[PDB]
């Protein structure tokens, strides 16, 4: 089967205690400490909310989690309390519980984030590559810590471009990578699902965050966000396949011994692969280069596992500009 070309077996070299999030025992403080502000948004499993801790005035965010998913929220303590101090991952100052109802909470830091509907359309090609990079940086981190996000998107990487600061949030859908294992392909967004996901290939690995992220890079330098609109998850991979081609998909699937689901027959259609500068015009120009294509063409890739690694990535000519700046 298949498997990580990088952090592959990082968690089966840990402490058990590390990955069995099941066992994990939180410390449960009181939530009575935090005073609700203002909602910021809602969830499935989830409500988040702008608090001030009252004891040090301190401005933080408060996510509520229905506490019926007890599993899950083991899971999501566990895998912050494994990515404190990581980079530009959103840190986790409290897990805390109302004292009555014993309903759990999540206490993050606060960042003061700029819509990225907003933010995303005054965008300098240097400001793609910076962002971009502190975003690598995040997923290089977690992925070193045998982590997989899965739910790579916009909404989850918040921006105060002010004061240039990147988080990633939202690690209600993480897991932990281990070697063989099958995973729920009910992950991620839509529009960042990849390709492995959409065919509904279960072995996938931390890669399935190096698709999303080429696609959020493709929707910054190009303009158009998302940048595979699919109106279903049909749809999605049929949208990716106008782009990277029919016969590419075949052969990623015979690679893996993947079997299509059957209603992609009469909507797929036969279509080449198209050259990335086919999404070149004027008002994107600027944005566009020789090197932010090339890593773009290693990102966007079926075959999960010759993607770039959030390393590989980061170590691409189109961040020597960045690197070169944080000297
Ligand atoms: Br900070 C912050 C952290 C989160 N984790 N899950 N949703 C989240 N939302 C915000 Br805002
Ligand atoms: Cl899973
Ligand atoms: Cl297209
Ligand atoms: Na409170």
């Amino acid at each position: 089967g298949s498997r990580a070309r990088v952090y592959a077996e990082v968690n089966s070299l840990r402490s058990r205690e590390y990955w069995d999030y099941e066992a994990h025992v939180p410390s449960w403080g009181n939530q009575d400490d935090y005073q609700l502000v203002r909602k910021l948004g809602r969830g499935k499993y989830s409500e988040v909310f702008e608090a001030i801790n009252i004891t040090n005035n301190e401005r933080v965010v408060v996510k509520i989690l229905k506490p019926v998913k007890k599993k899950k929220i083991k899971r999501e303590v566990k895998i912050l309390e494994n990515l404190r101090g990581g980079t530009n991952i959103i840190k986790l100052i409290d897990t805390v519980k109302d004292p009555v109802s014993k309903t759990p909470a999540l206490v993050f830091e606060y960042i003061n984030n700029t819509d990225f509907k907003q933010l995303y359309q005054i965008l300098t090609d240097f400001d793609i590559r910076f962002y971009m990079y502190e975003l690598l940086k995040a997923l290089d981190y977690c992925h070193s810590k045998g982590i997989m996000h899965r739910d790579v998107k916009p909404h989850n990487v918040m921006i105060d471009h002010q004061q240039k600061k990147l988080r990633l949030i939202d690690w209600g859908l993480a897991e932990f990578y281990h070697p063989a294992q099958e995973y729920n392909v009910r992950v991620a967004s839509r529009y960042f699902k990849g390709p492995e996901l959409l065919v509904d290939y279960q072995m996938y690995d931390y890669s399935l965050d190096m698709w999303s992220l080429g696609c959020m890079l493709a929707s910054m330098i190009f303009r158009r966000e998302p940048f595979f609109h699919g109106q279903d998850n049909y749809d999605q991979l049929v949208r990716i396949a106008k782009v990277l081609g029919t016969e590419e998909l075949y052969g990623y699937l015979k690679k893996y011994h993947i079997d299509l689901d059957p209603h992609f027959n009469d909507i797929l259609g036969q279509h080449s692969r198209k050259r990335w500068e086919n999404f070149i015009h004027s008002e994107n120009r600027h944005l566009v280069s020789p090197e932010a294509l090339d890593l773009l063409d290693k990102l966007l890739r079926y075959d999960h596992q010759q993607r770039l690694t959030a390393k590989e990535a980061m170590e691409h000519p189109y961040f020597y500009p960045v690197v070169k700046e944080q000297s």
